[PDB]
């Protein structure tokens, strides 16, 4: 077995109905790896198809200081396994639901830190003609002196040739979900607004009915500490309801009230 031969076996750090995530040590370089271990999908199903988006990720992406880096994917025992970049500071997710239970927060300079760096990771998969469609705190590692990376490439498609498989709906735009698709890195943009949102300490997003319409029609959720009415301006414009009115990936990097 590859798995046992080149690694040994840590930590389990991930579960669900996508197998099992492991910290694992290389034997050969000796460097920590996050490697995910899954049932093989059945041939022609969505999860296949999932599965299919992200080895194609990275035989486009290649490497990237905001992207968790890919290394290698095999199958055997039919199973599928995938070995990436171990993060050592877990995901976003993570780090936001620690913050509530020592009571602690992200400074308004450090969500806009979070903004500029994952804007960043974006601007590259879009230069690349692709878009990830599933932006959102558990899929932005963290790396500690804090580097943000962007991780789970599943539903990652073309910009061109859109094929989409929609994301968490928490972070959905309405457009993606009205099958438009003309502008997908925008809706890329208008998960991170709230990914950033959920950072800065909002209640948890709702998945439907009329708090998540309110969202769609460019209203931001309650945010409980003290933002600059110019930083929360520009979380607005990136969830306007219009998409052309968001800022691109490279318009937003540029930005003033990011820089720097
Ligand atoms: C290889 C799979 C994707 N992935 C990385 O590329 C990837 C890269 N880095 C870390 N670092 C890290 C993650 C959690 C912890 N924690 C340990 C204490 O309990 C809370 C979780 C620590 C480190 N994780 C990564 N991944 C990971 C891990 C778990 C779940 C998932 C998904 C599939 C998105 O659900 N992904
Ligand atoms: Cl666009």
């Amino acid at each position: 077995s590859r798995y046992t031969t080149e690694f040994h076996e840590l930590e389990k750090i991930g579960s669900g109905e996508f197998g099992s995530v492991f910290k694992c040590v290389k034997r050969l370089d000796g460097c920590i790896y996050a490697i995910k271990r899954s049932k093989k999908p059945l041939a022609g199903s969505v999860d296949e198809q999932n599965a299919l988006r992200e080895v194609y990720a990275h035989a486009v992406l290649g490497q990237h200081s905001h992207v968790v880096r890919y290394f290698s994917a095999w199958a055997e025992d039919d199973h599928m396994l995938i070995q990436n970049e171990y993060c050592n500071g877990g995901s976003l997710a993570d780090a936001i639901s620690e913050n509530y239970r020592i009571m602690s927060y992200f400074k308004e300079a450090e969500l806009k830190d979070l903004l500029l760096q994952v804007g960043r990771g974006l601007r590259y998969i879009h230069s690349m003609s692709l878009v990830h469609m599933d932006i959102k705190p558990s899929n932005i590692f963290i790396s500690r002196k804090v580097m943000f990376k962007i991780g789970d490439l599943g539903h990652v498609t073309r910009i061109s040739s859109p094929q989409v498989e929609e994301g968490d709906s928490r972070f959905l735009a309405n457009e993606v979900l009205q099958e438009n698709y003309t502008h997908l890195p925008k809706a890329d943009i208008f998960a991170l607004a709230l990914t950033v949102v959920c950072a800065a300490g909002a209640e948890p997003l709702p998945r439907n009915g009329d708090q998540w319409h309110e969202i769609r029609q460019g209203r931001l959720p309650r945010i409980p500490q003290v933002l600059s009415q110019e930083f929360t301006e520009l979380l607005k414009v990136m969830i306007h309801p219009d998409p052309e009115r968001r800022p691109s990936a490279m318009a937003l990097v540029k930005h003033s009230v990011l820089l720097s």
